[PDB]
């Protein structure tokens, strides 16, 4: 028993991590096979940031301007591409360290693993989610572009996140590994609203699932409610509308405590109307949203 | 910016992580050089649990019986032998993998992060502390025994401790690498009352100051305190006192952010005398200590 924000093990991910310098601009790049893929902003000064033309500032760069380094070695690139907000090094070596990999766009509401890292080298490792508002509150100072989210189903690491910025409001924006960025971001440095950040209410669910597994159960009462009633709370809370498809996602932990989801959103309503009056669930005093419900499935049972 | 419960990068143990089975019982080593460090109880069943005559028990076992697989090949037991809670069991085969690496017995207070094994497979990796009752409140499931604690400093890491059971409380209870459990705590199947769990003052004050340098300042007064004062109200509070070599640990967040020590305390004092008032620190509605000084210099810096 214990309830922890685990991390996927970063192993197979900390053997991609290198660091690409292009002109003064030091980042780190993900490489998997022969491709090196990196922030395209790594062609840009500070000043440059402000009013960008990518396309421009990218025909004064060659393949010789981009220096890839894995761990203390150079790589060489023979070809270059600027797939939507990334660049693709093309490296003359395949990382003999890549492991079995797909990039993935990933919803809100679905966490993922960050391997903070900073000229090639991991930092650290921390779970973290993709908001409803597409940031994500990670922990990443000046260098960190160019770490990656991810997660691991047995082998294949799923990447899924490529830090890019900071909005002035601390938050965090970026890319999937196409370079498409999450919601309405750009990388240009002007004021972007963040939006209405709302609590992911499957996940706080699934966490009160957890919570009874772990043995936490004061805050189970005598009460059910209807989807409709439910949200009409929720709506108040600014917390996500459930829907029925959320609602059959929480069937394995409805089955496995007894508890039914209908019962456990009446729970989570009492809590949002009445507070937690100073006590706490798995060590929190707040109602935490970044565990899904296949999180708490795989950490309850042991998934390796 | 940003303050997350960042965890070292695991590639660097998981590297070392096997599966050691004896008799019926499977659980997790660590192979370090020709040597796989595990529990002792690996010889033990669930009944023997309840009074292990652990000398005895060990009598009836041979190199033979030792099954330690690595990934999926199996490793030559050519050796074993006991030290305090730990098997040594010797292989014929130096782990290839094998860090730099350094065995600590930790203080209570310091955190490490942990790599959640089953059958010599990662799970997942988490930061925690070692608690003032020397228990840890971790997350671990039947099959994690062996799992290890570690820090690491650049290339050399620093195992702390390995996982041994979970008291009645859901509270975990191990060993440092040298078989010597945390606090008074034995492997045997026995109630074991865990202790006072005190909130690490030192730990609080860091991850104030933390959330100064990320921003976050609502919390701060215009009040300051003595050691003396400070301490009468963490007592009150199960807060451990403050002692001048903490003050000192200190020194460093105190410089960065010209908020002296005993302004951030009487900061802490109000905090504790009135409470959070819904609001959140870091976006938690609790005082954090498993945060050390050190970890955050380290977060907020960008060591790799
Ligand atoms: C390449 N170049 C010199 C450069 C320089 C600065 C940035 N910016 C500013 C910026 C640009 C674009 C958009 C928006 Cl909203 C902000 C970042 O936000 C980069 N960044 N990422 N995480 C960070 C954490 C702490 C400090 C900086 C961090 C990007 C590129
Ligand atoms: C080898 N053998 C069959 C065996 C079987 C059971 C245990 N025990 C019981 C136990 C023994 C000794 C002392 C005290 Cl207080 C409790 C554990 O606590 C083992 N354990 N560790 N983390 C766990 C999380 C969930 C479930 C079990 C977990 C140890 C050894």
């Amino acid at each position: 028993s214990g309830f922890r924000k685990m991390a996927f093990p970063s192993g197979k991910v900390e053997g991609c991590m290198v660091q690409v310098t292009c002109g003064t601009t030091t980042l780190n790049g993900l490489w998997l096979d022969d491709v090196v893929y990196c922030p395209r902003h790594v062609i840009c000064t500070s000043e440059d940031m402000l009013n960008p033309n990518y396309e421009d500032l990218l025909i004064r760069k060659s393949n010789h301007n981009f220096l890839v380094q894995a761990g203390n070695v150079q790589l060489r690139v023979i070809g270059h591409s600027m797939q939507n907000c990334v660049l693709k090094l093309k490296v003359d070596t395949a990382n003999p360290k890549t492991p079995k990999y797909k990039f993935v766009r990933i919803q809100p509401g679905q966490t993922f693993s960050v391997l903070a890292c900073y000229n090639g080298s991991p930092s650290g490792v921390y779970q973290c989610a993709m908001r409803p508002n597409f940031t994500i509150k990670g922990s990443f100072l000046n260098g960190s572009c160019g770490s990656v989210g991810f997660n691991i189903d047995y082998d294949c690491v799923s990447f899924c996140y490529m830090h890019h910025m900071e909005l002035p409001t601390g938050v965090h924006a970026g890319t999937d590994l196409e370079g498409n960025f999450y919601g309405p971001f750009v990388d240009r440095q002007t004021a972007q609203a963040a939006g209405t950040d709302t609590t992911i209410t499957v996940n706080v669910l699934a966490w009160l699932y957890a919570a009874v597994i772990n043995g936490d159960r004061w805050f189970l009462n005598r009460f059910t409610t209807t989807l409709n009633d439910f949200n009409l709370v929720a709506m108040k809370y600014n917390y996500e509308p459930l829907t029925q498809d959320h609602v059959d996602i929480l069937g394995p932990l409805s089955a496995q405590t007894g508890i039914a989801v209908l019962d456990m959103c009446a729970s989570l309503k009492e809590l949002l109307q009445n507070g937690m009056n100073g006590r706490t669930i798995l060590g929190s005093a707040l109602l935490e949203d970044e565990f899904t419900p296949f999180d708490v499935v795989r950490q309850c049972s042991g998934v390796t």
